[PDB]
């Protein structure tokens, strides 16, 4: 029975899914931590969430040291090589910080769950690099990869042309705005939620002068509005259709 | 796209509303927002609302305007594409 | 004034040329050069779609 229990517990499979069971209830206890309370002192689940990932950078030293070389800088760049276990690293890290800010009183108690937050991001990331067991997941890993690079050179197009538009309207509208961050805020703001839906139908074409006297060219934000989002949505959106299209085919 | 949805929804009910105890509306409200927010309305009203000219502004509030446009961006465009390949793949077989 | 507002219309709309030709001088990298001639020909098919 020994010899049965052993042979059981040290098989890869079981050891793959003890683990994805344990990180099951590690999301279930970070969700737990981040929606409940903190205190002067962590709660036991938090407790139990901080020692989860200083295991975890215990058991990252042990692959590092365990490795394949026997030269410490190669072997550390040799384990560095890999992407997943630098964003484990810089995850490790930043959970670190967030604690230390945490266990200090206020205001960095809020700095820490602001962290803890986009550490659960990171962690749900991890749970979508964990799907390439699966033989109808790990295709669609692989299109999240290259749709991504693709998505950055659309990123970069759609930028310059959302980029335009918003400039143009902030100075055509709101003539009359001092020096100050937010004009950058607002031209990041209106275009980029106008592409996905939502048009805001009450700030294009206000009545004016029946009210606040029309600015000079109002008439021009609806036109450069219907030219911008049209050409935007359309044409770009369109060629992310044909793009993602042929991507898929290699793949 | 519920891993990726549900990681967004657990940021913004984390970040904004940091004062809720414990209840079963807090799952109500990650899978309500987020699951609206793919499918046309962005809820405009709700994102980035005036603080502090009004409540104090809660820490990191302008960090939800920036995960916001990251979730939606990368859900919509990168899942909802990668729906129109993979339906078109499905369809030359049938 | 008024002529000063105008100026400012025109500063806008060339403001909106000059991205445009920031768009047109991304012919030299090998991955934005293939988007910039998709944005020629769905330029010229939506035409005839914004006819339609
Ligand atoms: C071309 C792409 C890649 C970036 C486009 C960025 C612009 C939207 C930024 C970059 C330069 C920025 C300006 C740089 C300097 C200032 C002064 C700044 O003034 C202050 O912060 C007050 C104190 C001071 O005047 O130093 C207000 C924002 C503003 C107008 C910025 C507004 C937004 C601008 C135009
Ligand atoms: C080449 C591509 C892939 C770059 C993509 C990233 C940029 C589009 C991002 C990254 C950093 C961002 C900036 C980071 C911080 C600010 C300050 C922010 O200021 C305010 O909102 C005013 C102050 C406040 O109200 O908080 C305005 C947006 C801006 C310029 C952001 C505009 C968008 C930027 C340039
Ligand atoms: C591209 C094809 C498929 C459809 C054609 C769309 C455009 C040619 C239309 C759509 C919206 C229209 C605009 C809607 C509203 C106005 C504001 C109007 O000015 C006013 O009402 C007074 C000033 C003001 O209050 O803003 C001048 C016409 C204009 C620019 C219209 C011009 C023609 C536009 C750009
Ligand atoms: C990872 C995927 C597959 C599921 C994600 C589910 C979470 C959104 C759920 C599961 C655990 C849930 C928590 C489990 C326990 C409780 C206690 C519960 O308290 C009560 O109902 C009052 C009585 C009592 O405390 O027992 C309030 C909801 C809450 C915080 C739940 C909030 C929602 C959570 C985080
Ligand atoms: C692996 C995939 C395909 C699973 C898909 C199903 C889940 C995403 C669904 C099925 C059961 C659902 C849960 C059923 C009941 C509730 C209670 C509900 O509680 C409330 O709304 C609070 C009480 C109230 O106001 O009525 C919150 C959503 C939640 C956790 C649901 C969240 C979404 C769940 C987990
Ligand atoms: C991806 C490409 C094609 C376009 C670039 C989109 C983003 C870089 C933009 C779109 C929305 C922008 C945000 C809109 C609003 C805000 C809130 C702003 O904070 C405040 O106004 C004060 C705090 C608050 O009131 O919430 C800080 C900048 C930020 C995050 C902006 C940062 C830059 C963002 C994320
Ligand atoms: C905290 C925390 C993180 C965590 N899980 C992992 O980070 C990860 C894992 C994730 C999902 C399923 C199975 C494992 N994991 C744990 C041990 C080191 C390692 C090495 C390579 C690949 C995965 C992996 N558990 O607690």
């Amino acid at each position: 029975l020994g010899r049965k229990i052993y042979e059981f517990y040290n098989a890869p499979i079981v050891k793959f899914w003890f683990y994805t069971l344990a990180y099951i209830g590690y999301l279930m206890l970070f969700n737990y931590i981040v929606l409940v309370k903190m205190e002067r002192w962590p709660s036991t689940q938090e407790w139990i969430v901080i020692s989860y990932i200083f295991t975890l950078g215990i058991e990252k030293m042990r692959e590092i040291l365990m490795s394949e070389p026997g030269k410490l800088l190669q072997k550390v760049k040799v384990w560095l090589q890999e992407y997943w276990n630098v964003t484990d690293l810089i995850a490790i890290l930043l959970f670190s910080v967030g604690m230390i800010l945490r266990l200090q009183d206020q205001p960095f108690r809020s700095d820490g769950r602001v962290i803890y937050c986009v550490n659960i991001i990171y962690w749900y990331i991890r749970l979508l690099d964990i799907f390439g067991v699966n033989k109808y997941l790990g295709p669609y890993v692989m299109m999240i990869g290259k749709m991504m690079i693709d998505m950055m050179y659309f990123v970069i197009i759609m930028l310059v042309v959302l980029m335009s538009f918003g400039v143009a309207r902030q100075a055509i509208l709101f003539p009359n705005e001092e020096p100050s961050w937010k004009l950058a805020k607002n031209i990041f703001y209106m275009p980029y939620w106008m592409i996905y839906g939502e048009v805001f139908a009450d700030q294009i074409d206000p009545p004016c002068g029946q009210l606040p006297p029309c600015k000079t060219g109002a008439w021009i934000v609806p036109a450069i509005m219907a030219c911008y989002l049209l050409v935007a949505n359309i044409l770009l959106v369109n060629l992310l259709i044909a793009v993602f299209n042929n991507t898929f085919f290699e793949v």
